[PDB]
């Protein structure tokens, strides 16, 4: 047998949302990078801003930059607050 994979919980697709109010772009997938829609950090302090309104957290900008797509950024603030993590090398 093997484990199941992470479910896609409700913070990604709100996640998904905001990429889209921010960028105004048609669709956002799960792993879509905002970057590649064309966001910019200019853009990136606006969604950080609007997920404080939604979500009731503020946004940590370097897991943001770690991870530039709605589940993966859900995932690594996560891990960030996980009781045990593995030691990972960033600029």
């Amino acid at each position: 047998g093997a484990m199941a994979k992470a479910p896609e919980s409700a913070t990604e697709k709100v996640l998904c949302a905001l990429y889209a109010e921010i960028l105004g772009v048609e669709r956002v997938g799960v792993d879509d990078a905002f970057h590649d829609l064309g966001g910019s950090s200019a853009l990136a302090m606006r969604l950080i801003a609007r997920i404080r309104e939604e979500l009731g957290v503020d946004l940590p900008i370097r897991q943001l930059f770690s991870s530039p797509t709605p589940a993966g950024v859900a995932r690594a603030l996560a891990a960030k607050s996980a009781s045990w993590s593995h030691p990972q090398f960033e600029k």
